[PDB]
């Protein structure tokens, strides 16, 4: 026994579970039944035959790299099958040796090195493939003889022998580097695959490109936010390679590794909703029907359970904490349900442990500037904001996937409370994608992949409580621009538009909700306290419109309600609509089944043509049809400006005012009066103290921001790029936002 068999005999229980793994555990036993279950399913549908020209007839032909990788994978889970204690397969001779002819017959009639590096799709190739042959390696390792690990090892060598490129696509090459190095017990390969997480796109922060940023954003491609899909698969494979490493003579030493604790802290924890990653953040794999919010979300619980393995203190602590929390919070799908058996085990140990308190659930707003998405965390709510400028693309399209992601990104609102099912259960493949909520666009109009043409695009935070964003709005594809803002308060985010101004000769819309119903599609809903109908199939305008109200999908914690301040008109429907995953992502292996979805979807009509006009509306979470009349009786907001120079917007109650200045001219919205563009927001406690905090969306000002405050002031304090020159009788400063890169700056003045 080496320190290589130790290592990867470590690997072998992060794959079986362990030898200690618990068949008496409801959940444990529950997963070693499918895994045999699934395994012998494929098992009886291989061709064992010696003339065989394919291992299943459904993946045959070896040269389309996607099915051989298919291929692998379900060698894998029969690999698994036959080593995971407690398996109705466990140690079955018939069924590794099966499973050995198969890899041998691969490696000479597809997977071996005649076939180039780079052939479609290469990450199949040289990481797809190689991850599942490393595992089933390391699994059947003992019943391997030199002479086939040989052919499976060195093919794996020659597609993917180093490191060498960034994040996911990085780590990926560094597990499958690292797990054969292991396995061919190779300690300059295994040092190099340690070494290979200090690289571009992983362990240091990235402030252009690929990779994690300070401010907690992620991007993958260049120009895509990419937290909950190559987000993840970066976090899970660190995850994995770092707890492997961990103790070893090549256990990870950079001092960067810390950074991976931010990234939950962070990256994660703000867009992760009672098991849902925001879809948001997913990129193109919105389109993936195996790859829906819970699922992911537990994808990210999982690798922060296997951090928490070997983290230092008081991060595994708190790792701990947040994933016992969101086990207890998912009650759509269960987490033991789709992640590793080890993953079950671990969890639950930390879940049964009495002394392990649920961490608490985030509670803030959070700006991603460098990825132009936002978020507000609440207790019963959370808003994701999805934009999209000359830095982030519009939404990303490759492969023959998310076709429809058109407005995905486009001033996208997506809203999550007690309906943790509204965007699983396959509302992709059904919802309009011509109707993304929030957004204005050219009706049932597409626009193309890529940046926009403007770099207003962020928004700026009050001290992490309260917010506001912006997006400056100017479509390629046709002609349509306006100026659009969003306001969040405590339990009211407001939306605003103005400017909005087109040529292109199509009906401009802007989408106030479209929201999944009901297997029956009957929820109901209310207008200026009067009941509308709830039959499917239904388009109805609503004209002089106050407040709406719409009923959850639950008993409680679902209800929306919608404000118009100066009433408004709204074309709305309610219909079943039927797709299939398949057309949204054109993948031979996606299924075509037809599925149907009920939805509400309600917007204003600007008219084709429209010149100057502007919306503006309230989203109420959580509020009954009797507290949405209860709020237009005396809302608590009230827009304060909403031209296409200045939008903004007060709330009375806590003291807010939220601005966005859209042009480099001196302009006023209440209290502020700025002189470029900006995002500003102040709080004001009566004669006690006034809050301010400004960014520079753009973050292309090489200057400052000159602001003043209708206020009279005692003193302040303020953050390092903010230089005061005036406290009476207005307060006066301004702010150096060269190179901010959309970061908030905050100042507090004392208040007579």
């Amino acid at each position: 026994s080496d320190e290589f068999d130790a290592l990867r005999i470590k690997w072998a229980t992060l794959l079986t579970g362990g030898p200690a793994l618990d068949p008496a555990d409801s959940d444990i036993a529950a997963r070693t039944d499918k895994l045999a279950q699934d395994a012998n399913d494929y098992w009886e549908d291989m061709d064992l035959s010696s003339s065989r020209t394919y291992i299943w007839y459904a993946l045959r032909g070896n040269g389309t790299s996607d099915n051989v990788n298919a291929v692998y994978e379900r060698l894998r889970t029969m690999a698994l099958a036959a080593t995971t204690v407690g398996s109705s397969l466990y140690g079955n001779a018939d069924l590794k040796e099966d499973i050995l002819d198969a890899l041998d017959w691969l490696y000479v009639n597809s997977y071996n090195s005649t076939r180039s590096r780079s052939a479609y799709n290469w990450w199949h190739w040289q990481l797809g493939i190689p991850m599942s042959l490393n595992d089933i390696a390391v699994l059947l390792y003992d019943d391997i003889s030199a002479a086939r690990m040989a052919t499976y090892m060195d093919t794996i060598d020659y597609f993917t022998p180093s490191i060498g490129l960034t994040g996911a696509a990085r780590a990926w090459q560094a597990i499958v580097v690292g797990v054969r190095a292991v396995i061919v017990k190779d300690a300059v390969k295994l040092a190099a695959a340690r070494n290979g997480l200090s690289g571009t796109g992983i362990f240091p922060y990235a402030t252009g490109g690929d990779g994690f940023y300070a401010d907690g954003s992620f991007v993958q491609h260049t120009t895509f936010a990419y937290t909950g899909g190559y987000g993840s698969s970066v976090l899970e494979t660190t995850a994995n390679l770092m707890y492997l490493l961990s103790g070893s003579t090549w256990s990870v030493s950079d001092p960067n590794q810390s950074n991976v604790w931010q990234w939950i802290y962070e990256a994660y924890r703000p867009l992760l909703y009672k098991g849902a990653m925001m879809d948001m953040v997913r990129g193109r794999e919105i389109s993936r029907s195996y790859a829906q919010d819970h699922a992911v979300g537990h994808g990210i619980v999982a690798s922060i359970v296997r951090l928490a393995q070997f983290a230092p203190a008081p991060h595994a602590a708190a790792f701990k904490q947040i994933a016992k929390r969101v086990i207890q919070e998912d009650t759509f799908s269960s987490f033991y349900g789709d992640v590793s058996t080890d993953t079950i085990r671990l969890a639950k140990a930390i879940v049964d442990d009495p002394s392990i308190a649920p961490a608490a659930a985030p509670n803030l707003y959070k700006q991603y500037a460098a990825m132009d998405r936002a978020v507000l965390q609440r207790p019963g709510f959370a808003l994701g904001l999805a934009l999209y400028s000359t830095r982030i693309s519009s939404y990303e399209s490759i492969n023959s996937e998310n076709g429809r992601g058109w407005y995905t990104g486009a001033g996208a609102t997506y809203l999550y409370n007690q309906d943790l099912a509204q965007y699983s259960e396959d509302y992709w493949p059904t919802v309009d994608a011509y109707r993304i909520p929030g957004t204005t666009v050219a009706s049932g109009t597409p626009i193309a992949s890529g940046t926009g043409t403007s770099s207003w695009t962020g928004g700026v935070s009050l001290a992490g409580q309260y917010g506001a964003s912006g997006m400056d709005l100017s479509y390629g594809a046709y002609n349509l621009s306006a100026r659009k803002s969003w306001f969040m308060f405590d339990d009211e985010i407001v939306a605003l538009g103005s400017g909005i101004s087109s040529t292109a000769g199509i009906p401009i819309e802007t989408v106030v909700d479209n929201r999944k119903l009901n297997g029956a599609g009957d929820n109901a809903w209310t207008a200026n306290g009067a009941a509308l109908s709830t039959g499917l199939g239904v388009a109805q305008t609503l004209t002089g419109v106050n407040w709406v109200h719409l009923a959850g999908n639950t008993a409680d914690g679902s209800d929306i309600g919608y404000y118009f301040p100066g009433g408004a008109t709204l074309q709305t429907k309610r219909e079943a609509r039927t797709g299939t995953w398949k057309q949204i992502n054109n993948r031979p292996a996606t299924p075509s089944t037809a599925v149907t979805r009920n939805y509400e979807t309600m917007w204003i009509d600007h008219g084709t043509n429209p010149s100057g006009a502007s919306y503006g509306y309230v989203l109420l979470p959580n509020k009954t049809s009797a507290q949405v009349g209860a709020y237009a009786a005396d809302p608590a907001i009230e827009i304060v400006v909403n031209t296409s120079g200045v939008q903004s917007v007060k709330e009375k109650t806590l003291g807010l005012v939220g601005a966005n200045f859209w042009t480099d001219t001196t302009q006023t919205a209440d209290l502020i009066t700025s002189n470029k563009k900006a995002s500003v927001m102040t709080r004001e406690i009566a004669d006690e103290r006034l809050e301010a905090s400004v960014s520079d969306p753009t973050q292309a000002n090489n200057g400052t921001i000159a602001i003043e405050l209708a206020r009279s002031a005692e003193g302040y304090s303020a953050d390092p790029g903010i230089t005061v020159t005036q406290l009476a009788p207005t307060i006066k400063f301004t702010v150096n936002v060269n190179g901010a890169k959309g970061k908030s700056f905050h100042a507090s003045f004392q208040l007579g």
